[PDB]
């Protein structure tokens, strides 16, 4: 069975967080998906950024949803050689001719609540640039998973945080996914193991991982044979997978 590779935020630890360079470089790599997160601006635009605020990865401060796109566009991304935050449209333009597809994460705002009407905006923006049919959607929020279920027939996956996994426990995580018509979960690589994967697959659910940024984590993901993992080191992940595939044929 194959293990797919998704470039986390365009490959954070190689090119900076959600930068034009990372997304451009990722579009040309022999991997299967690019992962990214989206937030609305005050004036109805869609920008590609991890946090709901600009503080951590740029020179500016503030919540994206309280700002116009023009203000967001004045920010400079740390380690991004002067680049600015991207819009969804600009991201779509990079992938028009690439074989790499989208893994789109729906994030809440600063208050931890889903952005009202945003799933509809995102689906419309993707449709406008003919990328919907190449998109898988992900979220940590079940409210957002429920919205996606009603809004799109595209594949969805529920991101299950270490806290949720530990506190609900795997049985209840699986219960919950089934009750919500979710067919795939993604767990932090450091919380994955053979028993968890087996339990999840025995329930009919697909099983993948995230936060696989080091060689040991990447190799664990490949050894486990998980569906997909996100990584901040896509170049390394590709290399390790190629090597893994060799060793497996021998
Ligand atoms: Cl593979
Ligand atoms: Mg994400």
């Amino acid at each position: 069975g194959m293990t797919r590779i998704a470039s986390h935020r365009g490959g954070t630890l190689e090119f900076g967080d959600s930068t034009p360079h990372g997304f451009t470089a990722t579009a040309a790599m022999a991997l299967e998906e690019v992962e990214f997160d989206l937030h609305p601006t005050a004036d109805g635009a869609i920008v590609v950024h991890h946090d709901p605020t600009l503080d951590a990865t740029t020179d500016m401060t503030g919540a994206i949803v309280d700002m116009t796109l023009a203000k967001v566009k004045t920010a400079t991304i740390r380690y991004g050689a002067g680049s600015h935050p991207m819009t969804l449209e600009e991201l779509c333009a990079l992938y028009v001719d690439s074989h790499v597809n989208f893994r789109c994460e729906i994030k809440p705002g600063v208050d931890g609540l889903p952005y009202e009407g945003f799933v509809a905006l995102v689906i419309a923006g993707l449709e406008r640039h003919s990328m919907l049919e190449r998109t898988t959607f992900s979220s940590f929020l079940l409210a957002s998973m429920d919205e996606l279920w009603k809004a799109t027939t595209r594949p969805r996956l529920w991101l299950v945080s270490p806290s949720v996994l530990q506190q609900l426990g795997p049985g209840a995580v699986i219960e919950t996914a089934i009750a919500h018509s979710i067919h795939e979960i993604g767990v932090h690589i450091d919380t994955a193991d053979a028993g968890l994967m087996a339990q999840v697959q025995a329930a009919g659910l697909d099983f993948g991982c995230w936060a696989a940024h080091t060689p040991s984590q990447i190799t664990k993901a490949l050894d486990l044979g998980v569906k997909v993992f996100t990584t901040d080191r896509p170049t390394l992940a590709i290399a390790l997978r190629t090597e893994h595939r060799m060793e497996a044929s021998v």
